[PDB]
């Protein structure tokens, strides 16, 4: 079991770690049809997704989807810093699989 | 995958982009049986619903239905700037889609 | 499908309107058996609940009524100023319905 | 059906009620198992519980026993003043049934 | 039935508390599979989570992982002083049983 969000990052294919250190500048969510996902982006231009559920996922990640939509939202809305993302490269808009908050 | 509201609600037949940059002025929720929705309204008097499930929603879309009411009541109350909305224009009040808010 | 609390109300026997346009006073909720309801309170006294949830609803209100004890809950905690209630009157403390927020 | 919380406190056995008219000093909540529970006290020391779901709960009780440990939470971490709270006292800690907030 | 989390902590074997008496530092969350998992860490270093669902846990306690991973972030985003962690030592990072909040 990984320590930190580098070290989480590090255990799957695919991914890579984004430092922001930066609140979140535009939040994003949809109710529709095979687009029920939420977009983030930062004032730098860059974009992430949380993936629509599908087929990719265990059961197990159902829960979690929906609460990383939760923590995006709440984090936009109190301006908290986001400091790193781990997401999949393999996903346009790369796709959030962790993130992390600090000062 | 869409990047953005406006290209996400391009995918879909009979929608439009609002534009509205401002707070919700007043939020509105109903348990009354065959009307469990939400209503927002803009100081310009625009209306927007969140629909009653049904047959019109596949089951992914239920989940997020309710987030949508949950993200709109407490933009609401946090006074946070909508930057677009996408709606359906074959319903009145015009029906949610999908939510932007951006500073 | 209604476009605001008034006509939304109109739709149901047994229902009034009150213009409140104050924040609420009270908030009571209640985990005992038989009596898993919320109740609410005004400046001037006025009682209002959300009922024990029971067979006089259909399945769809489930939902709705715990999300409109959530949505007093916050409200109260925020001092956001409620509008207008949409309520039954044939219950006692009056029934709640709908709600409106706006300032 | 009750008014007030003290009118639903009589409606049960083995209850009273105590007002507090302060804020919550702790806020205690543990998920080990057979200890799925929270602990408030008071600065005067007093000391409730919300009890372990369990053979002493009808179903109906479940998702309140969930929604007064959020009620709880949200009251602690934004310094609300309880009012009064009903409890029953053929437990220790003293069991929360029910609790009301006013300024 | 425990008064506090001290005595709750002292239940159970392989475990011990933790005084910390401070906001958390850091918070992280993961959807990826298999570490659907919340980490915190505070200032002096310590760091803890939040297990990953798994056989080592009975069914009741499922909905209180759930809970705390809710009580972790709004703590973190409001600031809040952490006052005990009880945590089993068999796990690493140290696995969260319980957190007390004062002050
Ligand atoms: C890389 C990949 O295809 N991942 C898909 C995953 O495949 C499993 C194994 O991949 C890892 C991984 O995702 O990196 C390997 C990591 O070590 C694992 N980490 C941990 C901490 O457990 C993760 C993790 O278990 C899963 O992500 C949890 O769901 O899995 C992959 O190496 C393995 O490959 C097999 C191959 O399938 C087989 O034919 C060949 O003979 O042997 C290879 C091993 O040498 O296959 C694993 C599945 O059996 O599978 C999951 C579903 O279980 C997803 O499909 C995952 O795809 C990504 O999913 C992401 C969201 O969860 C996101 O959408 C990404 O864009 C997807 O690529
Ligand atoms: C009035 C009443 O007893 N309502 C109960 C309802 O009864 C149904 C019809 O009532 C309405 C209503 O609630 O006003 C009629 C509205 O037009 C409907 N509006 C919409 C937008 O659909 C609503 C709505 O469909 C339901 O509320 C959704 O569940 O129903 C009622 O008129 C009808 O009885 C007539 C009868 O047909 C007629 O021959 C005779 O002359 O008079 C009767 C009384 O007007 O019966 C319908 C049911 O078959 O039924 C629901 C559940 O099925 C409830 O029991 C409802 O009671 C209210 O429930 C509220 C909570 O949802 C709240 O607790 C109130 O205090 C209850 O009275
Ligand atoms: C007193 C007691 O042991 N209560 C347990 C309950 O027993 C039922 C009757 O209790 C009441 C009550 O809890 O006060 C009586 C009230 O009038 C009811 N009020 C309303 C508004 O309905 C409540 C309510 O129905 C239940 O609480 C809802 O679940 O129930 C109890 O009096 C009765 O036993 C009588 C017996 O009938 C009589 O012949 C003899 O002379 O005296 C007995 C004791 O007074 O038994 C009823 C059930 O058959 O049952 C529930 C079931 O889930 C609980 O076990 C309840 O225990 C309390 O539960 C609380 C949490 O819900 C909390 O943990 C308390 O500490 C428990 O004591």
């Amino acid at each position: 079991t990984p320590q930190n969000i580098t070290d989480l990052c590090a255990e799957y294919h695919n991914t890579q770690i984004h430092t922001l250190n930066d609140k979140i500048f535009s939040y994003t969510e949809s109710l529709a049809g095979k687009r029920e996902m939420a977009i983030i982006t930062f004032k730098n231009g860059a974009t992430f997704q949380v993936e629509v559920p599908g087929s990719q996922h265990i059961d197990s990640q159902k829960k979690a989807i929906e609460r990383m939509k939760d923590t995006l939202r709440i984090a936009y809305l109190t301006e908290a810093k986001v400091e790193k993302l781990c997401v999949w490269n393999n996903k346009t808009p790369r796709a959030i699989a962790a993130i992390s908050m600090a000062n």
